[PDB]
């Protein structure tokens, strides 16, 4: 029913900070169709940082950081036969932090039927 | 993979009581590029209200916002299944004043992730 973030996060320059985000609560009949990291200040070329499909898994469209420098801390993908998707934790990690990286970032969960619902955090050094 | 964008118009203008149109398309086709979700929002309406359609491939439509609400909102191409969002137009019955501003439209796509057009209905 939302999106806790953190509102501002300071990162350790050449290191790995991460950005905490949480759909919260659980809640039968939501379906989370996809998760998108977005740096909103970003022109179009670089504004998506990073995606997860509950089947297809992550990407990292944007160059910048892009997918050298990001992962996510606990999404997964479906697999197997049982193993369902686990997208209600989309916490990004950047790596190699650098001053390039500061501004704001927004966790955007694409739901059903609900719509897109977003939080955002200002990451600085 | 060639990037997607979103085309729409910057202003339509809707007549008092009658259906109008807010055209929304992806472009171009690209091979490998799925079409997750679309959403249609009024950016500027309060938090409960700015979600007012969605359409998910396989569960088809809903409209979460009250304004305009479901009774006057429908997707006048999107399918649900092979599913096609292609084009998300989007269509207002019974216009009112209270229907006036932003309309955003967004394609949340795999593996290029979120993009968006946004259109000012006016009345």
């Amino acid at each position: 029913v939302r999106v806790q973030v953190l509102p501002e996060v300071r990162g350790q320059l050449g290191g790995t900070v991460e950005l905490p985000c949480h759909l919260l609560p659980p809640v039968p009949g939501l379906y989370i169709s996809l998760v998108t990291w977005q740096r909103p200040d970003a022109p179009a070329n670089h504004q998506n940082v990073a995606a997860f499909h509950p089947k297809m898994g992550p990407s990292f469209p944007s160059p910048k950081p892009g997918s050298e420098r990001l992962s996510f801390v606990s999404a997964k993908q479906s697999t197997g036969q049982d193993t369902e998707a686990e997208l209600q934790d989309a916490t990004l990690a950047l790596h190699g932090l650098t001053v390039e990286d500061e501004g704001n970032y927004t966790c955007e969960f694409a739901t059903f039927p609900k719509g897109s619902v977003r939080g955002m955090t200002w990451l600085r050094v």
